C-alpha cells in the first residue's frame, strides 16, 4: 500500500 | 512492494 507495486502509485492498482 | 507499507520502505518489512 503506497508506491512501487500493489495499491497506490506504479504497478498493480491505483495510479502510475 | 516498494514504499508506504508492505515489502520495502515505510511499514511492514524492509526499511523505513
Amino acid at each position: 500500500v503506497g508506491a512501487x507495486a500493489x495499491v497506490x502509485w506504479x504497478y498493480x492498482w491505483x495510479w502510475x
